[PDB]
């Protein structure tokens, strides 16, 4: 999955979850 640790920085922008 795109959201797992809850950072900003780490979530691609367009990312398939």
């Amino acid at each position: 999955s795109c959201a797992t640790t809850v950072d900003a920085k780490f979530r691609p922008n367009g990312c398939t979850d």
